[PDB]
């Protein structure tokens, strides 16, 4: 009953968006060296077309500060119709929740304290990206780490944007992503000395933007934050 389904999802999008928290809720987040942080998660998803859409997803957990994989669960499943633009997350995210639930059941001591999501946070067409959606359904702190600048609220990959990227001279350097509204939606981060291409970081849930950006940088042994890099490898394996 697709009209019923999409209508339900539209209501849920509004309700879930209102649940997004953009401040820190954990003691470890307020410590300058993130004292108390031991486990960082990574999530990545790739889709495949077919009679049914398939999703290849990976949840990994890494030790922190060491960034070594301590848990992994990577899967390919079919997702159920209806497939509606702007609402694929309403099939995708419950599958990701299932991964988290399986971790809680099978290895509860390895539950991540924060999840780095390969995808968008509040820097999103409707201010409710996959990282927000996963966060509110699990109550886990989540960060949206995007590889491209999302064109919302007047953000443009224009000449000035490109100039600001050049002026990111070293790993850790940032510049704010500020909408036409004047709202700070996220930060561009040069994640590593080796790469000149920035990551675009925004809050998913239960973390502040400053903390999200600093933690993201600290997870970058290479350009892509290690939990995402590891999840990416495993969700391309299934592709």
């Amino acid at each position: 009953p697709p009209e019923e389904t999409l209508s339900l999802w539209k209501g849920e999008q509004a309700r879930l968006k209102a649940r997004v928290v953009d401040r820190d809720t954990e003691a470890w987040q307020r410590d300058p060296s993130f004292s108390g942080l031991q486990k960082v998660g990574g999530v990545a998803v790739s889709f495949v077309k077919g009679d049914s859409v398939r999703a290849c997803a990976s949840l990994v957990v890494l030790s922190y500060p060491e960034l070594k994989v301590v848990y992994e669960d990577s899967r390919m499943v079919g997702l159920k119709a209806p497939y509606v633009s702007g609402f694929l997350a309403f099939r995708e995210v419950p599958f990701l929740v299932e991964l988290v639930q399986r971790l809680q059941e099978k290895e509860p001591d390895l539950m991540p304290q924060v999840v780095l999501v390969d995808g968008n946070g509040v820097l999103h067409q409707r201010g409710f990206g996959v990282a927000c959606h996963l966060g509110v359904l699990t109550e886990l702190p989540c960060i949206g780490v995007a590889k491209k600048l999302l064109q919302v609220d007047g953000l443009e990959n224009n000449a000035l944007h490109k100039e600001k990227i050049v002026l990111l001279q070293a790993g850790g350097d940032t510049f704010p992503l500020i909408g036409s509204s004047g709202t700070v939606l996220g930060m561009a981060l040069r994640s590593h000395d080796h790469s000149t291409k920035p990551l675009y970081v925004s809050v998913g849930h239960r973390i502040s933007l400053e903390v999200a950006v600093r933690l993201t940088h600290h997870c970058c042994r290479f350009r892509i934050p290690e939990p995402i890099r590891q999840a990416d490898i495993r969700s391309r394996e299934y592709i």
